[PDB]
C-alpha cells in the first residue's frame, strides 16, 4: 500500500489559461479494504475538503485509487508546500507525502535554432534544433510551429543538469528536406517561468 | 532480500581491449542466514560453474554479495540472455533476473556537427553541437576532442526515442569562444556497435 506525490507540468502552472493540479496515486490497494481516504494540506492547512476529486481504478489484482488536487498558479509557484495524507484500515500510520516545487533562484533559459547540418541535406527529411540552455527550475515546456500552425513531428530531451546547476536541451523538429528548402519558417515556442510572460519564440529559416 | 542485475558499459562490449561484464548484486541479505548461492545461465544453458566470482561486503545491518560474471562481446552483441539465479535458505524461491541486449534490428547512427548559433556569440563560452541521431539500440558513447586531446566541458543527453522507433541525443560542448574563434577544430566521437569499427568521428571548425 503506497502513495505517490506527482507536481503539475511545468506548462500547466506557467499559463493561468489552464488548470495546473498534483495528484496523490495510491498504490496496492487490497480488495480486501479498498476504502482510501485522502487529505489535503496547502501549506499545512486545509484538514478540511477544498477542491479534490478522486475515483476508482481495477489493475493486477491489487489498487489505484488516485486524487486529484486543482492548484493555484502562483501558490506551486510560490513554493507553497502541497500535502497528501491518505488513510486506508490496512495500514497502521496514515502515509503522508509533500510536494513542492525546486527551490532557488529561478533562470532565464537562453533559446537558440539550429539549422540542418551540411551533412545532413542529403536525406529526405532534415532535423531543425532548438537549444534551450541555462535555465532553473526544470520545469519547461517545448513547441514548433510552422506558419502560425502546429508541428507534431518533433521530440525534445528531457532537462540534462549542466555544470553550473542550470539544465538544458534541445528539441529536434523534422520536416522534409523540400520544405526547409522551400524558404519556409518554423519558430521553437518556449515556456518558462524565468521567462517574461512566461514564453519566449524563437524563429528558423533557411 | 533482493538480487539487481546490470549490463556491462557500452564502452566495454564494443572493445575487444576490454573486459565487459554483468553483475548481480543482492541487497538484504540478512546475518541469520548470509548464505548466497549464484548461478548463471547464459541463453538458457550453463547451470554448471563457468567464469563467475563473487565476494563478502557488510553494510547497514543487512549484507550485500555481489557475483560478476565476464562475457563475451560478441555474445552481449549478439543479444544473448545472461541469467542468474540467487538462492538463500531465507528464500522460499530462488531469485531469477535476465539482462541481454536490446531486442530489435540495431540501427547505423547518423553523426552531425552542429556549430554555435549566431545569437550565442554574445558570450565567453559557445556550445558545439553533435546530434547523433536514428541509432538502435540505444547503447551508445560520445566524447569529445580537439586537436588530438580530451575535453571536459561537455554534457550528453541520454538517448531519445525517436517517431521510428529510433533513437538521438546531443552533446554539448562547452568552450571559450576565442577557442572557438581561433580556428580551433574539434571532434565528437561516437562509439556504436551498428557503426563501422564501432566509432564514427566528426570535425567542427568555424571559418
Ligand atoms: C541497507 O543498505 C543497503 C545498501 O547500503 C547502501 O546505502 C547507503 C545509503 C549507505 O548507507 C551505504 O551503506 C550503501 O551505499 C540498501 O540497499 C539498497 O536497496 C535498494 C532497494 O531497496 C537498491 O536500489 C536499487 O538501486 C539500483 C541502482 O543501483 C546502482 O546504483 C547505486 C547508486 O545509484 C549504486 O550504489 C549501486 O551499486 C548500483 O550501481 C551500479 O552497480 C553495478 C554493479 O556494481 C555497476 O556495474 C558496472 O558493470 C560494468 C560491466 O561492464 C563494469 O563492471 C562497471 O565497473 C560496473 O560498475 C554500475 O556501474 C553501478 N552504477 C553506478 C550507480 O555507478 C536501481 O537501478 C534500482 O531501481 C530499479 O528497481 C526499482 C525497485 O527496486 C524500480 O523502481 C526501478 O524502476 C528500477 O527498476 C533500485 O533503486 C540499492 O541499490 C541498494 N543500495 C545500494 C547503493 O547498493 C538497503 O535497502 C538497506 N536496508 C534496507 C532498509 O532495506
Ligand atoms: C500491480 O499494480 C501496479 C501495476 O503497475 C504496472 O505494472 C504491472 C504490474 C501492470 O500489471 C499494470 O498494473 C501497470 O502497468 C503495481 O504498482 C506499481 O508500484 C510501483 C511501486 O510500488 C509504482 O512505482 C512508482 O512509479 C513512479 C512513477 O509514476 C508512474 O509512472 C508509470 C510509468 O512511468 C505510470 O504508469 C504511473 O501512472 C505513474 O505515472 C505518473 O502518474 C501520475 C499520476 O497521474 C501523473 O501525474 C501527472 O500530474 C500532472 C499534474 O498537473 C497532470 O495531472 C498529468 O495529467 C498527470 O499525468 C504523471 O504524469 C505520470 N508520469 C508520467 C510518465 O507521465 C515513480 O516516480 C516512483 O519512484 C520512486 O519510488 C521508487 C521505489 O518504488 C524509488 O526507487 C525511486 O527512486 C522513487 O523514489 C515509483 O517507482 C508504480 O507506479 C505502480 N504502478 C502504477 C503504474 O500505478 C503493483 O505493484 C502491482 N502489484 C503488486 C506486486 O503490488
Amino acid at each position: 500500500p503506497s502513495v505517490f506525490l506527482f507536481p503539475p507540468k511545468p506548462k500547466d502552472t506557467l499559463m493561468i489559461s489552464r488548470t495546473p493540479e498534483v495528484t496523490c496515486v495510491v498504490v496496492d490497494v487490497s480488495h480486501e479494504d479498498p476504502q482510501v481516504k485522502f487529505n489535503w494540506y496547502v501549506d499545512g492547512v486545509q484538514v478540511h475538503n477544498a477542491k479534490t476529486k478522486p475515483r476508482e481504478q481495477q489493475y493486477n489484482s491489487t489498487y489505484r485509487v488516485v486524487s486529484v488536487l486543482t492548484v493555484l498558479h502562483q501558490n506551486w509557484l510560490d513554493g507553497k508546500e502541497y500535502k497528501c495524507k491518505v488513510s486506508n484500515k490496512a495500514l497502521p500510520a496514515p502515509i503522508e507525502k509533500t510536494i513542492s516545487k525546486a527551490k532557488g533562484q529561478p533562470r532565464e533559459p537562453q533559446v537558440y535554432t539550429l539549422p540542418p547540418s551540411r551533412e545532413e541535406m542529403t536525406k529526405n527529411q532534415v532535423s531543425l534544433t532548438c537549444l534551450v540552455k541555462g535555465f532553473y527550475p526544470s520545469d519547461i515546456a517545448v513547441e514548433w510551429e510552422s506558419n502560425g500552425q502546429p508541428e507534431n513531428n518533433y521530440k525534445t530531451t528531457p532537462p540534462v543538469l549542466d555544470s553550473d546547476g542550470s539544465f538544458f536541451l534541445y528539441s529536434k523538429l523534422t520536416v522534409d528536406k523540400s520544405r526547409w528548402q522551400q524558404g519556409n519558417v518554423f519558430s521553437c515556442s518556449v515556456m518558462h517561468e524565468a521567462l517574461h510572460n512566461h514564453y519566449t519564440q524563437k524563429s528558423l529559416s533557411l
